[PDB]
């Protein structure tokens, strides 16, 4: 009907990209759910979870893992109980999201790295970052494959270390990850 249209999204090596339906209450309700680490200007993450049918992606359970909460990190610690719970009710991996409660909405040196292993196991996997001290958001993938590549050579040590060249985009708009009005579960490991 009017204003819908069909999608074909490609990656920048012109791979083509499934799509991701992202339930419009996610980012909210994570905000909700970890404003007593936004408060303390400490970094939260939730891992994107869902099922792929006829195709596409539906994000369906947002997932906080046991986390290290700093002030520019929020690593997991325990994967080993997060995989468990993952692979017990057939949940997979199609993203993450985290805040910065004071700082720009971009993508930092630790995000990219963390990023990089979810998007080589799912090339549609996204990185949503919010900025609720600039009421702003973006979500963010790297660019494949060259983005993959700089990050997978990378041995950088150092916690914030910059990168050669262009290494991740903003999603495009339209492009494959498209909002729907769904049901929202939030499952809190901790
Ligand atoms: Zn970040
Ligand atoms: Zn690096």
């Amino acid at each position: 009907m009017a204003g819908t249209f069909k999608i074909h999204a490609y990656t920048e090596g012109g791979k083509p990209l499934r799509t991701i339906y992202l339930p419009k209450l996610l980012k909210k309700v994570f905000l909700d759910v970890v404003k007593p680490n936004t408060k303390k200007n400490l970094e939260t993450c939730g891992i994107l979870c869902g099922k792929l049918r006829q195709n596409a992606f539906f994000i369906t359970h947002l997932v906080i893992p046991l986390q290290e909460a700093t002030s520019d990190t929020c690593g997991t610690t325990d994967e080993a109980s997060l995989f468990e719970f993952q692979d017990k009710h057939n949940l997979l991996t199609l993203g993450w999201i985290h805040t910065h409660p004071t700082q720009t909405c971009f993508m930092s040196s630790v995000d990219l790295h963390t990023h990089c292993s979810y998007q080589l196991m799912l090339p549609e996997a996204i990185a949503i970052v919010m900025a609720p001290s600039k009421n702003t958001s973006g979500i963010f993938r790297l660019l494949d494959p060259e983005g993959l590549q700089t990050i997978v050579k990378c041995r950088k040590p150092g916690l914030f270390h910059p990168h050669e060249g262009k290494v991740y985009t903003m999603v495009a708009q339209p492009g494959h990850v498209r909002e729907i009005n769904s049901k929202l579960q939030v499952v809190d490991l901790r």
